[PDB]
């Protein structure tokens, strides 16, 4: 198949997903655009 191999490691998908799931810096940036947009 292939749809199942998508996580096998098509491109650091494992380290990526796990990194994004437990990320934080993402919220930091989005926190600025939020107050900046709504002023």
């Amino acid at each position: 198949g292939t749809w199942d191999d998508i996580g096998q490691g098509i491109g650091r998908v494992a380290y990526w997903v796990g990194k994004a799931l437990g990320n934080l810096s993402d919220v930091n940036q989005a926190s600025r655009i939020n107050r900046k947009k709504k002023h």
